[PDB]
């Protein structure tokens, strides 16, 4: 069967308005796992990645409160991303191996903790723009800046929050092992959250506090495993021109040259759809057969080419 | 080369007195990685596990403070164990691959998120007695007992705590994939903290809230990967008879028949050295060639048979 990387998004774990309690996440993950299980029953070789923004944000909230109440040290963002990969990957590997056993299918399903390499001279480290963590007042946010070297900015009028770098993913430290597992039929969950951001210097891989886009990092995983198809599943069913306006037009089959023109026109917003269109464009430019942007609830119909945005060479 | 499962303990990550800051843990994991890289330079096939008691403890304190301050949901103990495997695995896989890379050894090092199967009829579930989490007052602890189904007890005069089961590990969900990676020469970190505790019910894997002893779970990982040697690294250089008294004798080479008799005499305290000697006894009874209990800082000499307790058939 064809090999597909499926990059899950927020809605695989949390619905609009949910705080992300354990029971909420267990229900959303089981719904996700039935869609993936359908795709595995159809014969596809599946590799899974996902986001972690709300989950790393909850861990940063928790550790700021722990440090204030019990005096125990808060851990840095690379550690919070590794914690998130163990959390989310445990819930997806247990629900997907259980839904495949319910279908009379025995498969091996594992999470591999993944480090994503970026260039230490990436220009994003000179200009951090992604807001993250708790909302602080001005006084606490500027004291944290002085003491820790953080950058802060007032965020949409809700308080002050750290801003961190969003560097471009170059590749994964564990790519060789990830591909070996895929080639032997294991369903691997990797690059969770975009992976832990790391740079290489003086022999050592070292964590850095940043966010890597999970669709851009997912596209690099798709190159690394030699995937045929790269599919992004989100909470809208594709990419639209003139989104939210009276001229709104949902893209269906679109050639990559046309999608690149649409991209420079600005239709795909930078905090959201822009990087998913960029990742689909890059996968086609690398040589992939098809990239897809669709809604999680239409994963299977999308994968067959019937709905969603379908990007071709 | 001989295949060895190395079961690290507290001192691989924290020393006496430390709270467990990132910088403390990064320094202790670097020291651990220099020991293991020398073993790998010597041609052994290594598999690594470790404990997670202080690190799941910190996460339970952080999430009770987070839910109390920000109203975000705390997650249950199986999820906190998964978070701990991601956090500790990422640090050891980064440090160990860095020491191998600087010494001119290119080796793959990865953490697999591991679930440890226990028997749902284990008598431990009828008698929980390991205290975990924050110290509460009696009202708060008995309200949580009513609302959540917890068992609480007053712990050593410091307040009331939840008590959980400590079931015997039977095997690991991921054992076949772990062993296939070891046979391909990947250095695997697995069963961290004893693994996420899970039962099997009607074919479905379900998490439970419990602690699984990391040395007993380490010995079952050694059975599953067909290890030759099982080596526990701790903060004392072996097991002693009549520990702390005038009759004290530190065991060097010991045969399993004698060591079972000493175990029955009660020399090895149940919350510390007892499970280490039980796990060494079990590895020799399963058919292993040698089980070792030694100090972390003397790991190479101990694997060579020159120091520490050396348990033989
Ligand atoms: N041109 C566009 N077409 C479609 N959706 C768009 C567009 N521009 C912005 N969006 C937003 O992109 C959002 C999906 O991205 P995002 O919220 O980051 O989700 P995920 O967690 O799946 O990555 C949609 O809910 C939509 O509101
Ligand atoms: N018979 C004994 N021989 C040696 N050490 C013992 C014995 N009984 C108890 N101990 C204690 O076991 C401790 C090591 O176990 P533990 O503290 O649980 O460490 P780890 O984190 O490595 O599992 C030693 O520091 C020692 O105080
Ligand atoms: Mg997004
Ligand atoms: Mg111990």
């Amino acid at each position: 069967g064809k090999r597909v990387v499926i990059a899950l998004g927020g809605n695989a774990l949390q619905q609009r308005g949910q705080k992300g309690s354990y029971e909420e996440m267990m229900d959303n993950v089981r719904k996700t796992a039935r869609q993936i299980a359908e795709i595995i029953a159809r014969g596809y070789e599946v590799v899974i990645t996902h986001g972690n923004g709300p989950q790393v944000g909850s861990l940063l909230l928790h550790m700021d409160a722990g440090q204030a109440t019990y005096g125990i040290p808060a851990q840095p963002m690379d550690v919070a991303g590794a914690m998130s990969q163990g959390w989310i990957g445990y819930m997806i590997q247990q629900a997907l191996k259980n839904e495949l056993r319910k279908r009379g299918m025995e498969k091996k399903v594992v999470t591999i903790i993944t480090q994503t390499i970026v260039d230490k001279n990436d220009p994003a480290f000179q200009n951090p723009t992604k807001p993250v963590g708790p909302f602080y007042d001005e006084e606490t946010a500027k004291r944290l800046a002085r003491e820790k070297g953080w950058i802060v900015k007032e965020d949409s009028g809700r308080g002050w929050r750290r801003v961190v770098p969003s560097p471009d993913p170059k590749g994964h430290v564990e790519a060789e092992t990830i591909k070996k597992l895929v080639e032997r039929g294991v369903i691997v969950i990797a690059s969770g959250g975009g992976g832990v951001p790391v740079i290489l210097e003086d022999g050592e891989i070292k964590g850095v506090e940043a966010v890597i886009d999970k669709d851009l990092a997912g596209e690099k995983l798709a190159e690394e495993v030699n995937a045929d198809i790269f599919m992004i599943l989100t909470d809208v069913n594709g990419a639209a021109l003139y989104y939210g306006t009276e001229k709104e037009q949902w893209l269906r089959e679109v050639k990559v040259e046309e999608l690149r023109k649409y991209y420079e026109e600005g239709h795909f917003k930078a905090g959201s759809m822009g990087p998913k269109v960029l990742a689909a464009i890059r996968f086609i430019e690398w040589g992939g057969e098809r990239a897809i942007i669709a809604h999680l609830e239409k994963a299977v119909e999308a994968l067959e080419g019937k709905t969603g945005t379908q990007v071709l060479p």
